[PDB]
């Protein structure tokens, strides 16, 4: 254990630093040359770490990142560097005789079936998708468009199934963690990370370090209930915030409101969020007003949020934020009006790095893999 | 520091499971036998363990616990079990010529030339204050009661003075740290705990971890916005939690409506927090309709923190707590209307063991120094 941490510790400077020496890494992992060395020669052997100084060797080693969300599996081939070797991107129907679980294996096993031509050693499954999860055990307790759904061992089924580690997050964890190595909060300490996408949640950082991480619960904002009326939340639930202010709800809603309105330029194309982004920047008061309601109800939350982890950065990962000059005023003014002011202050309101679109965010999960060295030694077993 | 990690887990597992024998300590702590005999031996040594399997040695290990409060200073003197061995008072006027410091400084070297015959070894001092606090460096930034503390620097002062460690840390962190240790929350790895008194306050441990271990913050739920029509809080927004949650609000309020409710209990006695909460658990329509005011307001945060945190315990710390038969139900019944039914499903609203009178509290301090091995590699210097 002590090993797996030391491994994961020096991959990750040969990652971030190579090329870069063994007489380095021994001071910036505070490791004598021995222990380096050791550490170095098995990854050397592994061809995990090539010689120039050290480096990482990404192009031999790939991974499978699922990410699912409604009605839709994307599969990519991608090396450890992150790289693309394949993408695909398939019909999950929603309703089907099938249980979900087998309907997912199999649409992995032809991706391999199909592009197994392609395949260098494969390390690890990242996988990301909305719901309830365990990220500890990979169990999918409710999930948001697969009512069928009920404690799945989506993990242990794929570990099982492939005989490779399962790496199994939220999106929204996923995502934070992103923003954390790759992204807008890197060497930041407290940061809250807010997603408004088809999921309502947030990542934490406090102390520099991932809340929850690697544990079998997740920050779960989104199902604070704020409508008591509200409807049925597949957390089991009614009124949670996701139901009000994911971007689907709030289309749906948008949608209704449009319907009673003559007036709006949202007739003008389908109602989509960038068409509901577009027309709120021109000052389309319909268009306006729905961004305005979105940020009331996240400032009214992130607000909360503030007073308890006292964050330096606030990251707002959302494609409303196409209307950033809208929404994140709104959610500054929450914040400033309902945190401490100590707190409030100097707080920036600011945009995610990425968008999270397709699997971008499984590199995370797999460096952070190799990083606290756990599928570090599982690699080294050869 | 690589010995300390170790030498902490391994006196954590005799403190609280002893006896135990070295193998059996040696699968708990995952450590070699080889590592298990080198440890205890020292430990053996310096008396800071005995054998009958592995007992910890305390009776004649002590430290000085301190507490600091309006124009008051609490010093026990105690066994590292926590056992007190005598405990007094003094006058600490909020303004003075001799500065702040001189004046505690000059209090404690009172209570050593005081109490000689009964002090065995100084193991360490532990401070408890309300305030600013950098616990890292002892620095208290600011605090309440005493205007004229700017950047003082406790800790590095007394441990010159003394040459024994100083230990600081705000009450509320304390008193959580100590009802993880010794009091409610014994054995949840993760609890909120909410003091509500003349300030409302929290602490938050995940991961038995103290939550903002690495920095100054405090967990503010005292400045949530509970009431977006409330009145002003000192901090500057309206609807503060505190504004309405805070002991003196809640009497302020009952003083109040009970000006026009000539039926309300709360006439005949003078108005304490004790006498509305004998009326509310009489059935009072007043009392109880304002203790139940008070618990759905903290019910909304704890929801919201459970989504957050996802506690197995939730304690409140409060002159309230006799109000519990009313109180606690209404803040689980928000928690279970609010919270993610996963996390809201089997999670206990209890009183707090303690109520953080005195210095029941600095004990957590130094146990918690003894367990991270910081104070154990002190005790083993001679
Ligand atoms: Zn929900
Ligand atoms: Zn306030």
């Amino acid at each position: 254990q002590i090993k797996q941490t030391n491994a994961g510790a020096v991959y990750r400077l040969i990652d971030q630093l190579g090329p870069v020496s063994r007489i380095d890494l021994s001071r910036l992992a505070q490791l004598a040359p021995a222990s380096i060395t050791k550490i170095v020669h098995e990854m050397l052997e592994a061809h995990l770490v090539q010689e120039l100084g050290l480096v990482v060797e990404t192009e031999a080693w790939h991974y499978l990142s699922l990410r699912i969300s409604r009605g839709e599996i994307f599969l990519a081939l991608r090396d450890l560097s992150s790289k693309l070797v394949v993408e695909e991107s398939q019909e999950l129907a929603l309703k089907d005789d099938l249980p979900l679980l087998d309907r997912i294996i199999s649409h992995i096993d032809q991706f391999f079936i199909r592009h197994q031509k392609k395949l260098e050693r494969l390390t690890s499954i990242a996988i990301t998708l909305p719901g309830i999860i365990d990220t500890e055990n990979g169990i999918v307790h409710r999930m948001p468009f697969y009512e069928d759904v009920k404690e799945m061992p989506l993990g242990e089924a794929l570990e099982q199934h492939t005989g490779v580690p399962v790496y199994i997050q939220h999106d929204i964890s996923a995502w934070t963690m992103a923003e954390a190595l790759f992204g807008a909060s890197r060497g930041a300490r407290d940061v809250i990370q807010v997603v408004i996408d088809h999921n309502v949640g947030a990542g934490v950082i406090t102390d520099g370090h991932l809340l929850h991480a690697g544990s079998s619960s997740l920050v779960e904002i989104g199902h604070t209930q704020v409508d008591p009326y509200g409807k049925r939340c597949y957390c089991g639930n009614h009124g949670c915030l996701e139901t009000i202010a994911s971007v689907d709800s709030i289309l749906e809603l948008a949608q209704l409101r449009l319907n009673q309105s003559m007036s709006s330029m949202l007739h003008g194309q389908p109602l989509t969020v960038d068409s509901l982004c577009q027309a709120a920047l021109r000052g389309d008061l319909l268009a306006k007003d729905i961004i305005t309601g979105v940020g009331a109800h996240v400032g009214r939350i992130l607000a909360i949020m503030v007073n308890l982890f006292n964050p330096q950065k606030i990251l707002i990962g959302s494609p409303l934020s196409k209307a950033a000059d809208i929404l994140f005023p709104v959610i500054s003014d929450s914040i400033r009006q309902q945190a401490l002011p100590a707190y409030s202050q100097h707080i920036s309101v600011e945009s995610t790095q990425f968008s999270n679109q397709g699997t971008m965010a499984g590199a995370a999960l797999v460096k952070d893999a190799m990083y606290n060295g756990s599928l570090l030694i599982r690699l080294l077993q050869g």
